[PDB]
RNA sequence: AAAA
């Protein structure tokens, strides 16, 4: 019917008939008629409120799309070059077209126009037709369409497909055009969203990367992102000093990674590190639960965690960095005190010891010994001077100048912004506290079943 | 060269009955191809590509131009069953080995899969995604894939053969006016994703990290709008960092920018009254921290409010942190009620009568006898509270002895408490009692200040 | 290559 008309149109062009105008006179009334009757919309017709169409110099295409989507309000992203075809378009579709002028390659302004129209019509179904117009114009429209259904699920990118295309006439064969709704590539490639999780993980926003991954197991039915979620949850908890949780998640990950099904999960190409880390968490959670400094591995893990936390907060959470480093030094020092028999909270000071400690503290804080009251618990500076006086070897290596600086720092624990007190801690002092804590940490590391490994996270492997 | 002559002759020939496709192939295409073999016309500038990737439709001369212009060593050609035919013509024109991949004429998911693949296998090299030839659905699939993977494969350039004169009747570019053009990535240019992440962090409290995203947003967008945004997140970071001078500096900078002509319509101006208020609070706190004078009720209130809100944020996860913030807020609110009485918690000039009444107060509270109670030199949290109740303090006096009983273990929670002197994540209800007491004292203090949440980002 |  139309196929006969198309064959006779080809014959007509082969007779020297000018193909633009000949097509408009001969074929186009018939094809336009069929579409005004039964718009060919491939995955059945869909109910659209607004359609947005690029317009190029084949307005018949845009006509087909406008009828096919059947929208009420119709926008036409056209170029200065294709503006001249709006009137005929309007007369064909019998629709009032809101025109918008855009460059023929202004991908960017196309895309902004789509974001504008979408926000003008947020809750209603929208057909973004990219049929007519340059590839750049369609790139704008399609980038915006495929990106914005995350936020406007009712927005559908559409095109006028054909099932037969004439390469000499550079037209579809009349009657073989249909309007194909196009799927979003973020349906069957939801897995690619992992890179966002990979990025959220790569900045250390573990809590967020974990929520992202749990979404991934919910979005694309894969359970393998659940293992990533486990790892990220582990790091969030570990950074939070929630070693109980940190371990719960890490153990769950190592159990899953044990299974035959996850033998190939990329996290396995890091298992030696992962295992080490969860063991650290084990060591800490036991030590935290035991509170005895005999568990050198747990003390090491808590000290290394605290010092890691203070290091990464050294510039943008200075008061928090101080908190972390002060607690780390107290830990390492108290472990040193357990080594030499005693425990700082109720050390048994001999009177000779109390006088030795008072003399050291005096000639460290710059007072006469008779000004010195010994507190019942050894606080941080008392512990420092006392371990020094009991011959703790690593602490011996401290010449009285860096010791004086540490004493100055140490009086800022007794009062600070987050302690019962008021002063924001000097970053010089905090770095000195952390340098001494780091030295003790390495001493301790030389002494643990763990050996070395770091809080810093294992690669996702993807 | 004047292939313009040839193009006019080719037009002359078609208008007189000639086949446009064959005639283009014999008159125009040789000459045009000659010129593009000499000097490929790449708009921004030619750029070395490891790999170019071209959708191919029934106009292989387009993908030929695109191949020549991108000059990539390794050339994929996405094609359809219906366009596979032209692969030999393309091979001849480009003199280049091709890596054809067959795809459906509307297989947007597949262009997508293919880009994911080629990019993974060539992750760290410049790759041009040319969407010239083929269907709008084909180019659209390549473009979606490109603009998306560009973030993670930053050497990727989505490119396309533009033309400065398109013969609508020949449905062809006029020969010579074509040019290969790096299309801007709109996702990048607008940094919609960096915004979405920065919004996520900003809402979730990760102010410093949102700030870094905004600062990078400036460079990706060329729009200093996001500089202001960075400043805002900057200030909130410094504020939660408890560095109120840093927060005040940044906030004032921001208010000075939002005062300017350029940023009258900046979306943060939609909440300017808030910002103004908050920056005033910043100054209040900053003045008070500089003076430690508790007549500065607005500074004391702001800093107690800051601590109480940090202890609200952290209680879910930072748990220890949440208690430290709560204790600090309570000790603060308490020192302010105490300063209202002319007394300093730090050294109470308590007369021997007050010492007796405070040992007595703590005895009755804790249930022990008064000489079990040894009064410290600095009034501790519970001691401060019992001394305010001693001294006629109305809000603290309105606390039942059983409430103070249930609270006194919580105010014993200090020390212990992993980040202080022990190993305890103090109980969420332990933190709760402190935080609600502090909330009451905070609201009371808020009344006595003439001043009487981070602000929405506006997107 | 501005309905492949």
């Amino acid at each position: 019917d139309l196929d006969a008309l198309w064959e006779r149109y080809r014959e007509a062009v082969r007779a020297g008939g000018n193909p633009q105008a000949l097509y408009q006179e001969m074929v186009w009334p018939a094809l336009l008629a069929l579409w005004r009757e039964k718009p060919r919309v491939y995955p059945f017709p869909q109910a659209f409120a607004v359609s947005v169409h690029t317009l190029g110099t084949s307005p018949e295409a845009t006509a087909l799309a406008i009828l096919g989507a059947g929208a009420e309000r119709v926008y036409v992203l056209h170029t200065p070059e294709s503006a001249r075809f709006l009137p005929r378009l309007r007369q064909d579709t019998g629709k009032d077209l809101y025109p918008v002028e855009i460059g023929k390659s202004d991908v960017e302004a196309i895309y902004r126009e789509v974001k504008r129209l979408l926000e003008k019509h947020p809750e209603v179904p929208v057909a973004l037709d990219l049929t007519s117009g340059t590839k750049a114009m369609s790139a704008g429209l399609a980038a915006a369409g495929f990106f914005f259904q995350r936020f406007y699920p009712k927005v559908r990118v559409v095109a006028v497909d054909n099932e037969d295309y004439d390469p000499e006439l550079r037209r579809p064969r009349a009657g073989t055009e249909k309007l194909r709704i196009l799927p979003n590539p973020h349906e069957a490639l939801a897995e690619v969203d992992a890179l966002f999780a990979k990025e959220l993980y790569g900045k250390g926003e573990f809590g967020q990367a974990a929520a992202y991954f749990r979404g991934m197991v919910g979005r694309t039915g894969n359970q393998a992102y659940a293992l990533y979620a486990l790892l990220a949850e582990m790091y969030r908890a570990w950074r939070a000093l929630d070693f109980g949780e940190a371990l719960k998640a890490g153990r769950k990950l190592l159990g899953q990674l044990s299974q035959n099904v996850w033998l190939n999960h990329p996290l396995n190409a890091r298992r030696e590190a992962l295992e080490a880390q969860v063991a650290l968490l084990e060591a800490v959670d036991r030590f935290l639960k035991a509170r005895d400094f005999a568990l050198k591995e747990g003390v090491y893990g808590l000290a290394r965690t605290l010092l890691h936390l203070a290091q990464e907060a050294k510039e943008e959470a200075a008061v928090l960095a101080a908190l972390y480093a002060y607690r780390a030094l107290e830990l390492l020092l108290q472990e040193r005190l357990a080594l030499l028999g005693r425990r700082a909270e109720a050390p048994g000071l001999s009177p000779e010891e109390a006088e030795a400690l008072r003399k050291a503290l005096a000639e460290l804080l710059g007072v006469l010994p008779e000004e010195v009251r010994l507190p019942a618990k050894l606080g941080l500076l008392d512990l420092l001077a006392f371990l020094r006086l009991k011959g703790d070897e690593a602490l011996g290596r401290l010449s009285l100048a860096e010791l004086r600086g540490l004493a100055g720092a140490l009086k800022g624990r007794n009062s600070a912004l987050l302690v019962h007190g008021f002063d924001v801690p000097s970053p010089k002092a905090v770095e000195g506290i952390a340098r001494l804590a780091q030295g003790l940490l390495q001493d301790l590391e030389a002494r643990t079943a763990l050996g070395p490994l770091s809080p810093e996270p294992v690669p996702l492997g993807f």
